[PDB]
């Protein structure tokens, strides 16, 4: 600014706005790059405190400390005080941030880099992958000493040291042999005693079995349920409860058959071997037409095939990754599309298993670190749409949601684990080429599906990526979009992530070469994961498209919830409405 006649000169950045109070408009002049200017910028104004002396605004342009809060931080730290893994700042996952990348730009956000856009009282801080708190304080150093910005206490977990370790072994062939007296539940509601009056009013009809005795007020699981210890708590007629027992990792694919010859090549294809379905549900409380799951009118009725069921077998040609392509009309009958009810908003995929109740995630319906809280009167579904943004009056239908059932085995705290939730519509819609539901694979159905080696499919809007992801670039699709994705090693998969991952979800999908990533994050959240069943000629819901690392990191596939060995819980719902 001095030096009057520095004007005619040449200059120096460093000898106008460095060494000297200067304009922005000579700063603006020096820099025209105005990205960078904006970021000279920046500097200058958390500079502020470091206008003087001169090493020290070198120092500030080197960024590497914090100054005062933090709002000049452009380090590589992007951990917690305490170890914890940073959330990304656009991302929504696991909390939807009001204070991110929109709101503030100018900060340079990183990955996951530690900063402090608000300018917090805890400095630099991020947001947490760990659901259960939002927020915390990094350890970034501040400028003008050694010292860094909060205390860095990094997360040592459980020791193997200071803790009794249990002997007892993990329970299997899911508790059809433990007795044991434990008596507190997963959500500390009481357990009912089996011997007292309403126990056996509920339990009359039910046919537990007779060599696994029911103790008075502990944790039984002798009706075959695969799920595990369940118990009748106080509350509502027909409550129930489930107890958390540590079962071994009961793997469905690594079921071993015993009527399966060696002699792998050349599947057959089901021909005069009609594999009849087998009703597992009473069609009183369940709904009627169950022996009609998965049976589109216009391409089943008349033995109609698809243009993409010509890449069902994984022995395809060397596995390349397809992009997505386009579904045709009618073929997604099972495909609900879960809907804010006010203010407009699509929420969520789901997927529909009969024609009185609903499939759909639970974290598309509680969520309280994502403001998340909705009740049974909050949200609506649509069945058999086709575009998201029109209406096609006659072929669609709504449905307004009455009753909401949470499966209390749903872990959101630690992986999402079984990300289950059930819904009852007031008013049946009945059946129809655009909407019918898709039939429910066993155990035994899952384990032969799967060793089969048959691609699944994934249905949706792409409301999965809005939701969970903040990659702006691909729109999302109004239009039905399927996506074929085969299955990966287990083993594989649980090396594939950093967190921890229980049976009941699996990997599934191509594995992304480095240079791009997957389609993992296409569809809706929530919705269906399908396979056409080569001995029956009916399509399988292995599950439910719950979230996955294919969405918020790259080099991931899509994981996914099984629901498939619910079918002795499913029941027990409708046990309760049997009136
Ligand atoms: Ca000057
Ligand atoms: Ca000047
Ligand atoms: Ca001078
Ligand atoms: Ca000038
Ligand atoms: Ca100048
Ligand atoms: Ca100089």
């Amino acid at each position: 600014a001095n030096t009057f006649l520095e004007e005619v000169r040449k200059g120096n950045l460093e000898r106008e706005c460095v060494e000297e109070t200067c304009s922005y408009e000579e700063a603006f002049e020096a820099l025209e790059s105005s990205t960078a200017t904006d970021v000279f910028w920046a500097k200058y104004t958390a500079c502020e405190t470091a206008r003087t002396p001169r090493d020290k605004l070198a120092a500030c342009l080197e960024g590497n400390c914090a100054e005062g809060l933090g709002t000049n931080y452009r380090g590589h730290v992007n951990i917690t005080r305490s170890g914890i893994e940073c959330q990304l700042w656009r991302s929504r996952y696991p909390h939807k941030p009001e204070i991110n990348s929109t709101t503030h730009p100018g900060a340079d956000l990183q990955e996951n880099f530690c900063r402090n856009p608000d300018s917090s009282t805890t400095g630099p801080w991020c947001y947490t992958t760990d659901p259960t708190v939002r927020r915390q304080e990094c350890s970034i150093p501040v400028c003008g000493q050694d010292q860094v910005t909060v205390a860095m206490t990094p997360r040592s977990e459980g020791s193997s040291v200071n803790l009794s370790p249990p002997l007892e072994q993990c329970v299997p062939d899911r508790g059809q042999q433990y007795q044991g007296r434990l008596a507190v539940t997963t959500h500390g509601l009481p357990c009912l005693a089996w011997a007292s009056a309403q126990a056996k009013a509920l339990s009359k009809h039910q046919d537990f079995n007779s060599a696994v005795q029911l103790v008075e007020n502990f944790c039984r699981n002798p009706d075959g349920d695969e799920e595990g210890v369940w118990c009748y708590v106080a509350g509502k007629p027909g409550d129930f409860g489930y107890c958390d027992l540590n079962y071994c990792e009961e793997a469905v694919e690594e079921e071993t058959g015993d009527g399966l010859d060696e002699d792998s090549d050349r599947a057959i294809e089901g021909r005069t071997a009609t594999s009849e379905y087998q009703t597992f549900f009473n069609p009183r409380t369940f709904g009627s037409g169950e022996a009609d799951c998965g049976l589109r009118p216009l391409f089943e009725k008349k033995s109609l095939e698809d243009k993409t069921e010509r890449e069902l077998l994984e022995s395809y040609i060397d596995g390349r990754i397809v992009e997505g392509s386009d579904a045709e009309i009618g073929m997604s009958p099972w495909q609900v599309m879960l809907f804010r009810k006010s203010p407009q908003e699509l929420l969520c995929g789901a997927s529909l298993i009969s024609d009185r109740w609903v499939l759909t995630a639970a974290h598309c319906l509680l969520y309280p670190p994502w403001d998340k809280n909705f009740t049974e009167n909050d949200l609506l579904v649509r069945i058999g749409k086709h575009s998201r943004t029109r209406y096609e009056r006659n072929i669609e239908k709504i449905s307004m949601l009455e009753k909401i059932y949470i499966h209390p085995r749903y872990n959101w705290r630690e992986n999402l684990d079984r990300d289950i939730a059930l819904m009852k519509l007031k008013k049946p819609v009945a059946f129809s080429d655009y909407i019918h539901p898709v039939c429910l694979p066993d155990r035994e159905t899952a384990a032969s599906l799967l060793q089969a080696g048959y691609k699944g499919r994934v249905t949706g809007w792409g409301n999965l990526k809005e939701t969970w992801t903040a990659n702006v670039g691909k729109g999302q699709p109004s239009v039905l979009q399927v996506v074929n994705l085969p299955i990966v090693e287990r083993p594989v998969c649980k090396d594939s992530t950093r967190i921890r991952i229980t049976d009941n979800m699996f990997c599934a999908g191509y594995k992304p070469d480095e240079g791009k990533r997957g389609d993992a994050c296409e569809g809706d959240s929530g919705g269906p994961f399908v396979m056409k069943s080569p001995f029956n000629n009916r399509w399988y819901q292995m599950g439910i498209v719950s979230w996955g690392e294919g969405c918020d990191r790259d080099g991931k596939y899509g994981f996914y919830t099984h629901v498939f060995r619910l079918k002795k819980w499913i029941q027990k719902v409708i046990d309760q409405f049997g009136e």
